[PDB]
């Protein structure tokens, strides 16, 4: 009876469809069931990945239409949830969870493969609050044999693009996730996000660039951790702080406690 799993309640909702709690009948173990109605593609990477910052892929099941994803089930929920609308989390543990997030992100960009839409409602947290890695549907291969592709796809979500996106026929997939890890740490450090998009018509865009940082979200920022934001939330993605410098920054490596 190993093979026989109830389902338990809906987790959440996507776009294809639902990602529902199935719990197995003999050993009560949990897994998040990803139900879709490309597919193959997102299955492809899952079968790639293997690292404990990223949730793990059990396997996959084909029924007439219908796609099950047998996946991670991260009972402490989004990583949106532990955001405080307007005033963020406690400094060490927004620290801590952007040092899982980087983590995730190098073990990724090391296999050449960019997720496209860092944000916290796909970061996920298991049972000891460990930050994973979530949904690769957006995900795709930017480094094979070596050789980097540019990508020129148009897609994440608006308040965590890099301009690079809107403004450019092709860039570099690293330096868009590195952007969207800063504007979750924005996030997760202010409760705020700062713009609606990263573009010229957008004032709160304007602001920034134009160091405005006597305004919200960053005035309730701290020195060394905005220190850090101005290095990512970098306009030029060529001129943009990478992953190896991130690691090297001041804050990054401040030890913090509650
Ligand atoms: C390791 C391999 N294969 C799995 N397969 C399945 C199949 N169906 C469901 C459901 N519902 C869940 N996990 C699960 C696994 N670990 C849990
Ligand atoms: C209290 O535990 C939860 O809420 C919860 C746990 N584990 C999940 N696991 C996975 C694993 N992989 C994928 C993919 N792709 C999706 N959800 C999902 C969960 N909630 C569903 C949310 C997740 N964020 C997007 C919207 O629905």
């Amino acid at each position: 009876f190993v093979e026989d799993w109830d389902l338990v309640q809906t987790l959440g909702e996507g776009a294809y469809g639902e990602v529902q709690l199935a719990v197995n009948r003999v050993t009560e173990e949990a897994v998040a069931v990803k139900i879709v109605d490309n597919i193959k593609k997102e299955i492809c990477i899952n079968k790639m990945l293997n690292h404990e910052n990223v949730v793990k892929f059990y396997g996959h099941r084909r029924e007439g239409n219908i796609q099950y994803l047998f996946l991670e089930y991260c009972s402490g929920g989004e990583l949106f949830d532990r955001i405080e609308p307007d005033i963020g989390m406690p400094e060490p543990d927004a620290q801590r969870f952007f040092h899982q997030l980087m983590a995730g992100v190098v073990y990724l960009h090391g296999i050449g493969i960019t997720h496209r839409d860092i944000k916290p409602e796909n970061l996920l947290l298991d049972e000891r609050d460990n930050l994973k890695i979530s949904d690769f549907g957006l995900a795709t291969v930017f480094r094979y044999n070596n050789r980097e592709r540019l990508l020129n796809k148009m897609c994440g979500t608006l308040p965590y693009v890099a301009p690079e996106l809107l403004k450019r026929r092709e860039f570099h997939a690293e330096p868009v996730d590195v952007w969207s890890c800063g504007i979750v740490l924005t996030a997760m450090l202010a409760g705020e996000l700062p713009w609606d998009q990263p573009s010229d018509s957008c004032q709160e865009y304007s602001d920034w660039k134009e160091k405005k940082t006597y305004l919200n979200p960053w005035k309730k920022i701290d020195s060394a951790p905005l220190a850090l934001l101005h290095k990512i939330l970098v306009e030029n993605p060529s001129a943009r702080i990478t992953i190896p410098d991130i690691k090297k920054d001041r804050w990054y490596n401040k030890p913090l406690k509650k």
